[PDB]
């Protein structure tokens, strides 16, 4: 094969295989993405695509193409554009809601920008309505805010979403998991 032979099942147990639902997967993914992008390089487009497919191998209609694929963030929203009929950024709210629940907000702020098509302030702003502590909604409103770019709010907004969990030193849900 031309580039990389996808290890897949190396990736797919970094994901941990698929969860519950296909509906799932997408979000599921950009959990999981990074992760995958351990194992596999992924050094192309092509590869990207079919590692996603390859993860779930039985996926109504999630299996994009290696041309859609060039990111993570567009495939991980695709799968979910498949499931839920695409959004007039109507979803992203929802979409939120039930990350957020289940992964925690960094993750869900993270699909949803992803789903969103990085005009992350959307499903910030419904994130924002997701953060466990208000020490944490407070800052992150704060610091996030202040980047330097539009998109360096978006960039960072996970860092300092989980900086403040680092400061007030949570897993998230306002624990305070961290010694001091």
């Amino acid at each position: 094969p031309i580039g990389t032979v996808i290890p897949i099942q190396h990736i797919r147990s970094v994901t941990g295989e698929p969860p519950r639902n296909p509906r799932e997967i997408p979000i599921w993914l950009g959990r999981n993405a990074p992760a995958i992008d351990g194992v596999f390089p992924v050094t192309t487009p092509d590869l990207r695509c079919r590692i996603i497919n390859a993860i779930l191998g039985g996926n109504i209609g999630l299996s994009l193409t290696p041309g859609d694929c060039l990111t993570w963030d567009s495939a991980v929203a695709t799968l979910f554009i498949r499931t839920h009929g695409t959004f007039p950024m109507h979803q992203l709210g929802n979409v939120i809601k039930g990350i957020v629940d289940q992964e925690g907000v960094a993750t869900a702020y993270t699909l949803g920008m992803m789903l969103s098509g990085q005009n992350y302030q959307l499903v910030s702003g419904i994130i924002r309505g997701y953060l466990p502590g208000q020490a944490v909604v407070t800052a992150l409103q704060q610091r996030l805010d202040q980047e330097i770019d539009d998109q360096t709010r978006a960039e960072t907004f996970i860092q300092h979403l989980n900086a403040v969990y680092e400061i007030l030193g949570l897993n998230a849900r306002g624990q305070s998991i961290r010694l001091e």
